[PDB]
């Protein structure tokens, strides 16, 4: 409350760890369906289902740009793609299986980093 705080967490390296575990969800083999934006012009029903479309480059932009105002804004989009890809993609598919397989590697990641 007013004047009284919890001792201060330091958050100086944030940026540069989730630019970290960007670089490696970027170069994960299972990556491809999450690099760019889903092309909505070509994708029927995409647009009107997927109220908040999401994909890595999108998060790079962001997040070079000073876009997250801390951690947690940041793996709420991480987890988004992933929430999108359930949405629109069956579990036995390739892209439904990869969209697992990419949010358990995140998962992972940001415990390890960061808890």
């Amino acid at each position: 409350s007013m004047s009284v705080k919890k001792p201060k967490r330091d958050d100086s390296k944030d940026l540069a760890l989730c630019s970290m575990i960007l670089t490696e969800m970027e170069t994960h083999e299972d990556a491809w369906p999450f690099l760019l934006p889903v092309n909505l012009k070509l994708v029927p029903g995409y647009k009107k289902v997927i109220k908040k479309p999401m994909d890595f480059s999108t998060i790079r932009e962001k997040l070079s740009s000073g876009q997250y105002p801390n951690l947690e804004t940041f793996a709420l989009d991480v987890r988004l793609v992933f929430d999108n890809c359930e949405t629109f993609n069956e579990d036995d598919s390739d892209i439904g299986r990869a969209g697992h397989n990419m949010r358990k590697y995140f998962e992972k990641k940001w415990t390890d980093t960061f808890k």
